[PDB]
């Protein structure tokens, strides 16, 4: 559970992105409406998403682009740093390690783990692949945070409840499986089916809208 | 633009994920009520979004499971067939490769292209990585409907073009630029940061708070 709903909170990397690169552009100061506009969320939710943290800008002005940039980066914790492992070496486990952008937001990656002996070793940018019968004495020893899952879901659970029970705050998932982890841990489960079907719909609204409306 | 609004669409794969589960254990019904309950999100909404689309479900006995699915599944164009490409065979795009299931909602994959020469020839699954020297050609034998990228930023927008001019109806895009298309082009753009940026949130959360209140 959350002190603010998770709609508000999936919606705060949202205006993040959109500020950075207004940023990335010099534009000085937007509004509600601006944002409403690229974002596809009333001005009116923008302003109440907003105002759960406070008053950046004000009476008829917009916000300084810069500041609420600054705001979102705070606010979305990005100013500390978060020890990550990623479980699972393989084509997606790599293509993770290699988000190097996210070490820039505080994600310092510590180790790659894997069950196949002959990865054992594997050197991935800065990291090395290690037994994954190792994970739990390795989580505790350096502080780890965050569990990243990259793993067929055979045997996901197990490695969740692994994973979990050797102290870890948070588990970002890639499978499609809904994980069992306590109330207090963390789980995000990433679904990229939710952005592919949205591909698929587009393509088809026009023609599902003779048949349907 | 779309005929329904961005946030509405974006949310009609998560039920139907959630119908999916259900459906597969067997549960009949379900209102709207228990459906939020287990999504976290407001029983209005779910209403409101499927009005959007038809009198499902009703008055005391909620919405038959089966029937909901079916027709999340045919809104969402998932009763048809999307002939796909992957730009990249390096370890995203051969990550996204082994997403199989997306082969069950009928993406095809029918080519991987890259520009290494050391990649020619691998076999993926039941395809062969090819030049995208001939991606342009591949596009128009083979009647490709999406386009997805898996390549590093700097010359996206070229390969981009290249897809855009060789007939590509939509491109998934996992890099991190905002790609230039025309405007009946689909362009859906991945930010794995969207979803791990709320898992920094969650954990920083309570101080946050106490900073604030
Ligand atoms: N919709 C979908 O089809 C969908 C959804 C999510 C993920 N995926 C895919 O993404 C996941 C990984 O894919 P990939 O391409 O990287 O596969 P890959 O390239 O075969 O890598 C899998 C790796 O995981 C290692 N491994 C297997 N079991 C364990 C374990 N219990 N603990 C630690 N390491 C283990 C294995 O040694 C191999 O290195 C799988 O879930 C796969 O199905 C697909
Ligand atoms: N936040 C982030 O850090 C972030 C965001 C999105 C993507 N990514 C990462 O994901 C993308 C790919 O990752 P990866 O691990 O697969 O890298 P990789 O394993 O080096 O694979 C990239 C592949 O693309 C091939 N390639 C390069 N240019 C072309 C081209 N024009 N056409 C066809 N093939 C080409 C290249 O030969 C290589 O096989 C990159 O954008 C990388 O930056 C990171």
């Amino acid at each position: 559970k959350t002190i603010v709903s998770m709609a508000v909170i999936r919606r705060l990397p949202r205006y993040h992105r959109y500020l950075e690169e207004l940023l990335k552009n010099d534009v000085k100061r937007i509004s509600s409406r601006e944002l409403s506009e690229k974002m596809g969320v009333t001005a009116s939710q923008i302003r109440q998403d907003l105002n759960n943290f406070g008053g950046f800008g004000q009476q008829g002005y917009g916000y300084n682009v810069e500041e609420l940039y600054n705001n979102l980066t705070k606010i979305l914790g990005l100013d500390k740093t978060y020890n990550t492992i990623i479980i699972g070496a393989g084509n997606l486990g790599q293509a993770i390690a290699n988000y190097t952008s996210f070490e820039k937001s505080g994600f310092n990656l510590k180790g790659i783990f894997d069950i196949n002996p002959r990865l054992f070793g594997l050197k991935i940018r800065d990291v090395e692949v290690m037994d994954v019968e190792t994970v739990e004495d390795f989580i505790a020893r350096n502080k780890i945070d965050i569990g990243i899952l990259c793993i067929p879901k055979d045997n996901a659970q197990y490695t969740a409840d692994r994973l979990v029970r050797a102290g870890i705050k948070a588990i970002w998932n890639f499978l499609p499986i809904d994980l069992k982890v306590p109330d207090d841990v963390i789980l995000e489960n990433v679904h990229l089916s939710d952005s592919l079907f949205t591909v698929s719909y587009r393509l088809n609204e026009e023609e599902l809208f003779k048949k349907l409306k």
